[PDB]
């Protein structure tokens, strides 16, 4: 990914965006109850915090295009996964602007939170104004799209969100590139079966792990992988993405029944963003709020591994590549072991950065006590260990516990976290739910009981 020239809105005919200049993050009840390193991450050039430029450091996240055509590897990993998908029978055919629009078996309908995007965005026109759930009215969308059309700008905002004091101090926010709630529909009508599929079809024929419950699928993981794993971590996976990757990306979706529209693929590839009052256009890159940018980064993801280890390893049974992945987070596995570190050469030349698994210090070799996936660790229950535990760190909880956005979310925030933390085991759970009914608000919560959880879990399957 790189950006190719940025310069006043103005200049070209756009309004500027107004991108609130104070973070929606605040102390908790629980805040001084648990312990935190976090904050808010800085979301304007003014942040006291800051120790460098922040417009610099916001799209420093590009390091540029490394790959320029699509080489044989490439191709024969093109060729492979389209070969799996191909065994799903997905249906091609369009979705209808309803279904796409309110949802379906499958899909989940529109999030009437997030931005409706240019030129809406710009309007004061919202989305709950355009759908409106109870009718599934078309006509007002069916009319926004003839009258403004698709391939629209990317509205550009900084995530509000907690980080590291260091990538606080480092300006490293993380940016929300918003689609046009056309082009999101569009998009959701071009492709609204093939999301659907892979919603349906968590695991390792697609590779992909994109709308599945870690609560029941983490028990069936440990059956679809081989005898080795293999993992590491991605650096700026999503803004790294050469060109090259959206061409193998679309010869894929092609092989498969969709080459009728992977136009839309361009967009994601070359795309237009508007960020407060200037304007840029990047080549290559993945947008972050797109319709499909977590099942295409996971397709992409699964013709990387594939094309790294036919690249480094001539002869490897792509066959026996068990992986499953979730955007640029990745578990996977063969029957013998590769180097994760020679694979990782291989990476840079294909523009990713690859580093060892979870921060390690070095490549060191996976096992099914050490691997994550999601931030979760895997890990059989005691009583019966055919079921599987989801295990995310206290300390994840911990961190996202002691701040809020909004008061009124307090009881559905914990009572999610709650749902996380229980797998950590009876004697952690408790300790949780003493210290958050340690103050007034936390008493006053409906928290499950971990007996209640627990049994509850082992009914699920
Ligand atoms: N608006 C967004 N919302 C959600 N996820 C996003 C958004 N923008 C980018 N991302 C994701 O976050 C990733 C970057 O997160 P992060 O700042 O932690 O960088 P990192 O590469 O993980 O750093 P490190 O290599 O040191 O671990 C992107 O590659 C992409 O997958
Ligand atoms: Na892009």
């Amino acid at each position: 990914g790189e950006i190719q020239w940025m310069r006043p809105s103005k200049e070209v005919g756009y309004p500027i965006i107004n991108a609130p200049s104070k973070t929606k993050l605040e102390p908790s009840a629980f805040h001084y109850v648990f312990e935190g390193v976090k904050e808010p991450a800085v979301l304007t050039k003014n942040d006291p915090r800051l120790k460098t430029d922040f417009e610099e450091a916001i799209f420093s996240k590009y390091v540029g295009n490394k790959i320029t055509e699509v080489d044989e590897y490439m191709k024969e990993a093109v060729d492979h996964y389209a070969g799996q998908l191909m065994s799903l029978d997905i249906n091609t055919e369009q979705m209808c602007l309803e279904d796409a629009m309110y949802g379906t078996d499958g899909l989940e309908a529109l999030d009437l939170s997030t931005s409706a995007g240019y030129p809406y965005v710009a309007m004061g026109k919202k989305k709950r104004d355009i759908l409106n759930k109870q009718t599934r009215d078309t006509k007002e969308m069916q009319k926004l799209l003839d009258t403004y059309g698709i391939n629209l700008p990317l509205v550009t905002y900084v995530k509000d969100e907690l980080r590291s004091k260091t990538k606080v101090e480092q300006g490293k926010s993380r940016l929300i590139e918003a689609s046009s709630l056309n082009d999101s529909v569009a998009m959701r009508m071009a492709f609204g079966n093939l999301y659907a599929a892979f919603h349906k079809n968590p695991g390792v024929i697609t590779g992909s792990a994109v709308g599945c419950d870690p609560d029941l699928f983490w028990s069936k993981i440990p059956v679809l992988m081989e005898e080795k794993l293999f993992a590491f971590d991605y650096t700026g996976y999503d803004a790294s993405l050469s060109p090259a990757w959206f061409e193998a990306l679309k010869m894929v979706l092609e092989k498969i029944g969709f080459g009728d529209r992977v136009d839309y693929i361009d967009y994601l590839n070359h795309s237009h963003h508007l960020y407060k009052n200037k304007t840029y256009c990047v080549k290559g890159g993945m947008p972050s709020g797109c319709s499909g940018t977590s099942i295409f980064n996971s397709m992409i993801n699964n013709l990387i591994i594939r094309t790294l280890l036919l690249k480094t390893y001539k002869g490897i049974d792509l066959d026996h590549l068990k992986m499953i992945a979730y955007g640029d987070d990745v578990i996977a596995s063969y029957p013998h072991e590769v180097d994760a570190s020679l694979l990782a050469q291989s990476g840079k030349d294909y523009g990713l950065t690859m580093t060892p698994a979870d921060k390690s210090a070095t490549f060191e070799t996976v096992t099914w006590e050490n691997v994550t996936f999601l931030k979760r660790f895997f890990r059989a229950d005691e009583k019966y260990p055919f079921l599987i535990h989801p295990v995310m760190p206290m300390k994840e909880i911990h961190e996202s516990i002691r701040w809020t956005k909004d008061p009124r979310n307090t009881q559905d925030h914990v009572r999610s976290l709650c749902l996380l933390a229980w797998h950590n085991g009876e004697e952690e759970y408790n300790k949780f739910l003493a210290k958050i009914r340690s103050v007034p608000i936390g008493r006053a919560l409906d928290l499950p009981e971990y007996s209640t959880l627990y049994d509850r879990w082992l009914d699920s399957f």
